[PDB]
DNA sequence: AAACTATGCATGCTCTACTGCTTCTGATCTAGTCGACT
């Protein structure tokens, strides 16, 4: 599809038994970095948001 | 020699505080239902 309405990802590890925590570090590290206008809470391994892209114009 | 007053005792009622036991209430928690999303 080249028109959607959402951005789908899925994170693994190849190693296998070190993906525990990763999703809350990832997120709360975006949401330091400012783009995360919604997170689904504010261990999980799903979560939905609302990221803040800037526009080149 | 008699009357007044200092001293003390015995008892009931009341404020005040303190310690301990029991019960009630505010606070900390899992099941059912509807709904959101993917
Ligand atoms: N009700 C459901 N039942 C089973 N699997 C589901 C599901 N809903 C989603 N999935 C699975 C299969 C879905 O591909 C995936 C999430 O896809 P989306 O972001 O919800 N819709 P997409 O991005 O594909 O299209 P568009 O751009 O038009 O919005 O999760
Ligand atoms: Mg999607």
């Amino acid at each position: 599809k080249l028109q959607g309405h959402d951005v789908d990802f899925l994170i693994t590890h190849p190693k296998e038994g070190q993906e525990a925590g990763l999703l809350p570090r990832v997120m709360c590290r975006l949401q330091d970095q400012g783009l995360i206008l919604y997170h689904q809470h504010q261990a999980f391994e799903r979560s939905f948001c609302i990221f803040r892209l800037p526009q080149p114009p």
